[PDB]
């Protein structure tokens, strides 16, 4: 539920 902590976090960060 968050395209900024998933499409940018786990996707880029994690």
């Amino acid at each position: 539920i968050n395209w900024k902590g998933i499409a940018a976090m786990a996707k880029k960060l994690l």
